[PDB]
């Protein structure tokens, strides 16, 4: 997360930690058994080698950590277009939630977007700048405005890449310097008013750039697949 | 602000920039013709010298530019001890409020505090760390944790400096970095669930080093001062 700050107990209590070995992508908690993330994050990847930590501010250190049971990812998902980057992991057991750092959030109605002037938040362990070393410890959160669909579109020509219905956008198109970054990836994007997950982390050019906002995959395009799959 | 991030279009619709030629203090938009501020922000300072900018993100570009008609300082203002540190302002001519970047937040009930738990929002144009002499341009917020009165007494109790009960505290006594700084002085803290000023920015030694924890006045403590001055 760029230009953002440490989230307190509490602010972010959705966010879980996906992990191989070590923390690689985030992921937002629709309930006790089910973990939404990027299609990109799980893709050809074995769901016995995957696991969570949740209930943590810190990727590495505290909450609890479950096995990953079940990887679903879009079947529609087109890696070089980085479409439909949606999935879905159910866990080997359950996570406590209710539980401070460790609370499910809503889904919002099917078939919604969002608009130029909605803010959301982005939160997760990515790298603090574009190209950092390290991955913080603690995790990081970004409110960022909401980029019309067919404005971002326009600014992703320069870099010959399609923002599509299936994507949203948000940052800041002047001055850049907010954004998810490596690491983000399949991070919620929440509208904090309503307690929905609108969006997850999904690519952008670079990170914070001037011009290019961090694109994000529209949940409210995929109210159908969740609630299926689920 | 240190540790913070930029403020969103009527995140913090509240915020001035006072000014005496240029910004060096905050303050708070209790209405119309009211700024709430530091009384060392103020004290042995002549009222038509000075102005806010109110409805602007930028303290020296937008919004509008308001002069100063009255200062009323706490009659016990103790400037040895920064301890009763609260200022009114009263505005030559009245503030548009209820605009997108402009609008008053509320205050307290009388004789509340903040506990262990709670968390504030500070904001304003201070350095955006310790003595690093250039303003940022753009308003920042932070969101820091209540620190216990006893606790950052004791802190304190270290720098040979007392943490009144006209005062609270805030910040991360574990790592530090999250702060107000200089020139951010007077401006609010707020209580973003009840849209109440607790606080004013008033004090610390250095900026977000840890175990030296922001030190503000404790709004709840002045709340019959407030509402008979205006």
């Amino acid at each position: 997360i760029v230009g953002g700050e440490k989230a307190l107990a509490g602010e972010c209590p959705y966010q879980i930690s996906l992990q191989s070995s070590s923390h690689f992508c985030g992921g937002t908690i629709l309930d006790e058994y089910w973990i939404l993330t990027a299609a990109h994050c799980v893709a050809g990847q074995t769901a016995s080698k995957l696991s969570i930590r949740y209930n943590s501010l810190k990727h590495s250190l505290g909450g609890e950590k479950i096995s990953v049971a079940k990887i679903f990812a879009h079947e529609k998902y087109d890696s070089f277009k980085i479409d439909n980057d949606i999935a879905l992991i159910k866990l080997k057991t359950p996570m406590k939630l209710d539980q401070k750092n460790a609370k499910a959030v809503g889904l919002p109605a099917k078939g919604s977007d969002v608009k130029v002037g909605d803010q959301v938040r982005v939160s997760g362990w990515g790298y603090l700048e574009e190209g950092s070393y390290s991955l913080p410890s603690e995790l990081r959160r970004v409110d960022i405005a909401v980029v019309s669909r067919k404005e971002c579109n326009e600014l992703y020509s320069k870099a010959n890449a399609e923002v599509t219905d299936n994507m949203i956008c948000g940052g800041d198109v002047a001055n850049g310097g907010k954004d998810s970054c490596q690491g983000d990836s399949g991070g919620p994007v929440v509208d904090v008013k309503n307690n929905q997950v609108v969006g997850i982390v999904s690519w952008g050019y670079g990170c914070a750039r001037k011009g290019y906002p961090g694109v994000y995959t529209r949940v409210g395009n995929f109210i159908d697949w969740i609630e299926i799959k689920t």
